[PDB]
Protein backbone atom coordinates (compact mmCIF):
# COMPACT_ATOMS: atom_id res chain seq x y z
CA UNK A 1 0.00 0.00 0.00
CA UNK A 2 2.80 2.45 1.05
CA UNK A 3 6.64 2.68 1.34
CA UNK A 4 6.66 0.51 4.53
CA UNK A 5 5.04 -2.46 2.68
CA UNK A 6 7.28 -1.77 -0.38
CA UNK A 7 10.46 -2.40 1.69
CA UNK A 8 8.88 -5.41 3.53
CA UNK A 9 7.78 -6.90 0.14
CA UNK A 10 11.36 -6.50 -1.27
CA UNK A 11 12.80 -8.56 1.68
CA UNK A 12 10.07 -11.27 1.53
CA UNK A 13 10.40 -11.87 -2.28
CA UNK A 14 14.25 -12.42 -2.23
CA UNK A 15 15.35 -13.15 1.38
CA UNK A 16 12.77 -15.63 2.87
CA UNK A 17 12.29 -19.42 2.61
CA UNK A 18 9.68 -21.68 4.30
CA UNK A 19 11.49 -23.65 7.06
CA UNK A 20 9.90 -26.85 8.50
CA UNK A 21 11.23 -28.55 11.70
CA UNK A 22 9.52 -31.15 13.95
CA UNK A 23 8.06 -28.08 15.83
CA UNK A 24 6.26 -26.79 12.62
CA UNK A 25 6.52 -24.37 9.61
CA UNK A 26 8.38 -21.02 10.15
CA UNK A 27 9.14 -17.86 8.13
CA UNK A 28 12.97 -17.98 7.82
CA UNK A 29 15.03 -14.84 6.94
CA UNK A 30 18.15 -15.46 4.76
CA UNK A 31 20.79 -12.77 5.63
CA UNK A 32 23.85 -13.60 3.40
CA UNK A 33 25.57 -16.55 1.61
CA UNK A 34 23.81 -19.71 3.03
CA UNK A 35 23.18 -18.12 6.50
CA UNK A 36 19.58 -17.71 7.80
CA UNK A 37 17.89 -17.03 11.20
CA UNK A 38 14.91 -18.75 12.93
CA UNK A 39 13.46 -18.61 16.50
CA UNK A 40 15.46 -20.94 18.81
CA UNK A 41 12.09 -22.61 19.79
CA UNK A 42 11.94 -24.16 16.21
CA UNK A 43 14.59 -26.65 17.59
CA UNK A 44 16.74 -26.90 14.38
CA UNK A 45 18.38 -30.37 14.04
CA UNK A 46 20.86 -31.97 11.55
CA UNK A 47 18.18 -31.92 8.78
CA UNK A 48 15.63 -29.14 7.97
CA UNK A 49 13.05 -28.78 5.12
CA UNK A 50 13.55 -25.59 3.03
CA UNK A 51 10.64 -24.91 0.61
CA UNK A 52 9.78 -28.69 1.09
CA UNK A 53 13.36 -29.86 0.11
CA UNK A 54 15.35 -32.01 2.61
CA UNK A 55 18.41 -29.83 3.52
CA UNK A 56 21.47 -30.76 5.67
CA UNK A 57 22.20 -28.16 8.42
CA UNK A 58 25.98 -27.40 8.24
CA UNK A 59 25.88 -25.40 11.53
CA UNK A 60 23.33 -23.98 14.02
CA UNK A 61 24.02 -21.62 16.94
CA UNK A 62 21.49 -20.54 19.59
CA UNK A 63 22.62 -16.96 20.47
CA UNK A 64 22.89 -15.86 24.14
CA UNK A 65 24.08 -12.39 25.38
CA UNK A 66 27.23 -12.05 27.55
CA UNK A 67 25.08 -12.26 30.77
CA UNK A 68 24.46 -15.86 29.38
CA UNK A 69 20.76 -15.01 28.71
CA UNK A 70 18.64 -16.45 25.84
CA UNK A 71 18.29 -14.15 22.73
CA UNK A 72 15.80 -16.58 20.98
CA UNK A 73 17.78 -16.21 17.65
CA UNK A 74 19.25 -19.40 16.05
CA UNK A 75 21.73 -18.66 13.23
CA UNK A 76 21.67 -21.53 10.70
CA UNK A 77 24.01 -22.39 7.83
CA UNK A 78 22.22 -24.44 5.10
CA UNK A 79 23.69 -27.00 2.64
CA UNK A 80 21.84 -25.13 -0.13
CA UNK A 81 23.12 -24.73 -3.76
CA UNK A 82 22.16 -21.00 -3.87
CA UNK A 83 23.26 -17.88 -1.87
CA UNK A 84 20.91 -15.26 -0.41
CA UNK A 85 21.10 -11.62 -1.44
CA UNK A 86 23.36 -9.98 1.20
CA UNK A 87 21.06 -7.71 3.39
CA UNK A 88 23.50 -7.24 6.33
CA UNK A 89 23.68 -3.46 5.50
CA UNK A 90 19.91 -3.22 6.38
CA UNK A 91 20.57 -4.52 9.97
CA UNK A 92 20.75 -1.98 12.81
CA UNK A 93 24.03 -1.62 14.76
CA UNK A 94 22.36 -0.68 18.14
CA UNK A 95 19.32 -1.60 20.33
CA UNK A 96 16.63 1.02 19.48
CA UNK A 97 12.91 1.95 19.35
CA UNK A 98 11.19 2.41 15.93
CA UNK A 99 8.03 3.93 14.38
CA UNK A 100 5.66 2.37 11.81
CA UNK A 101 6.95 -1.27 11.55
CA UNK A 102 5.61 -4.08 9.27
CA UNK A 103 5.55 -7.76 10.32
CA UNK A 104 5.76 -10.01 7.19
CA UNK A 105 4.94 -13.79 7.19
CA UNK A 106 5.10 -16.39 4.38
CA UNK A 107 4.04 -20.00 5.24
CA UNK A 108 1.68 -22.60 3.61
CA UNK A 109 -0.98 -21.37 6.16
CA UNK A 110 -0.21 -17.57 5.89
CA UNK A 111 1.16 -16.78 2.39
CA UNK A 112 1.90 -13.12 1.45
CA UNK A 113 0.82 -11.72 4.87
CA UNK A 114 1.88 -8.12 5.87
CA UNK A 115 0.71 -6.53 9.22
CA UNK A 116 1.19 -2.82 10.04
CA UNK A 117 2.07 -3.31 13.76
CA UNK A 118 2.84 0.42 14.43
CA UNK A 119 5.33 1.70 17.08
CA UNK A 120 8.05 -0.74 18.30
CA UNK A 121 9.42 -0.36 21.89
CA UNK A 122 12.83 -1.57 23.09
CA UNK A 123 11.10 -3.74 25.74
CA UNK A 124 14.28 -5.57 26.89
CA UNK A 125 13.64 -8.41 29.35
CA UNK A 126 10.77 -10.87 28.67
CA UNK A 127 9.90 -14.20 30.31
CA UNK A 128 9.12 -15.95 26.96
CA UNK A 129 7.33 -19.32 27.46
CA UNK A 130 9.09 -19.49 30.88
CA UNK A 131 12.65 -18.59 29.52
CA UNK A 132 14.39 -15.33 30.59
CA UNK A 133 15.02 -13.57 27.21
CA UNK A 134 16.85 -10.25 26.46
CA UNK A 135 16.72 -7.68 23.57
CA UNK A 136 12.93 -8.11 22.94
CA UNK A 137 11.03 -5.62 20.72
CA UNK A 138 7.28 -5.15 21.54
CA UNK A 139 4.40 -3.97 19.29
CA UNK A 140 0.70 -3.53 20.31
CA UNK A 141 -0.80 -5.92 17.74
CA UNK A 142 -2.61 -9.13 18.83
CA UNK A 143 -0.39 -11.56 16.82
CA UNK A 144 -1.40 -15.29 16.62
CA UNK A 145 0.20 -18.76 16.18
CA UNK A 146 1.85 -19.30 12.71
CA UNK A 147 3.74 -15.91 12.71
CA UNK A 148 7.01 -16.98 14.47
CA UNK A 149 10.02 -16.15 12.27
CA UNK A 150 7.95 -13.28 10.78
CA UNK A 151 10.26 -10.43 9.62
CA UNK A 152 9.89 -7.00 11.35
CA UNK A 153 11.00 -4.10 9.07
CA UNK A 154 10.87 -0.30 8.93
CA UNK A 155 11.65 1.55 5.65
CA UNK A 156 15.37 0.81 5.14
CA UNK A 157 15.86 -1.54 8.18
CA UNK A 158 15.30 -5.24 9.07
CA UNK A 159 15.07 -4.95 12.89
CA UNK A 160 13.90 -8.37 14.21
CA UNK A 161 12.07 -11.70 13.93
CA UNK A 162 8.69 -12.49 15.60
CA UNK A 163 9.15 -14.96 18.54
CA UNK A 164 5.79 -14.74 20.51
CA UNK A 165 2.80 -12.78 21.92
CA UNK A 166 0.35 -12.60 24.91
CA UNK A 167 -2.92 -12.06 22.93
CA UNK A 168 -2.68 -8.19 23.15
CA UNK A 169 1.02 -7.71 22.13
CA UNK A 170 3.64 -9.39 19.88
CA UNK A 171 7.38 -9.75 20.63
CA UNK A 172 10.39 -9.92 18.29
CA UNK A 173 14.04 -10.87 18.92
CA UNK A 174 16.34 -8.01 17.78
CA UNK A 175 18.59 -8.56 14.78
CA UNK A 176 21.93 -6.70 15.12
CA UNK A 177 24.73 -6.19 12.49
CA UNK A 178 27.27 -7.69 15.01
CA UNK A 179 25.48 -11.13 14.89
CA UNK A 180 26.59 -11.67 11.19
CA UNK A 181 30.16 -10.21 11.03
CA UNK A 182 32.44 -12.63 9.02
C1 LIG B 1 -5.93 -15.85 8.69
C2 LIG B 1 -6.34 -15.45 10.09
C3 LIG B 1 -5.29 -14.43 10.75
N1 LIG B 1 -5.95 -13.22 11.26
C4 LIG B 1 -5.47 -12.53 12.37
N2 LIG B 1 -6.37 -12.00 13.21
C5 LIG B 1 -5.95 -11.30 14.28
C6 LIG B 1 -4.62 -11.08 14.57
C7 LIG B 1 -3.66 -11.63 13.73
C8 LIG B 1 -4.08 -12.35 12.64
F1 LIG B 1 -3.15 -12.89 11.83
C9 LIG B 1 -6.92 -12.58 10.38
C10 LIG B 1 -7.80 -13.58 9.69
O1 LIG B 1 -8.61 -13.22 8.84
N3 LIG B 1 -7.65 -14.86 10.03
Amino acid sequence: MGPGFDFAQAIMKKNTVIARTEKGEFTMLGVYDRVAVIPTHASVGEIIYINDVETRVLDACALRDLTDTNLEITIVKLDRNQKFRDIRHFLPRCEDDYNDAVLSVHTSKFPNMYIPVGQVTNYGFLNLGGTPTHRILMYNFPTRAGQCGGVVTTTGKVIGIHVGGNGAQGFAAMLLHSYFTD
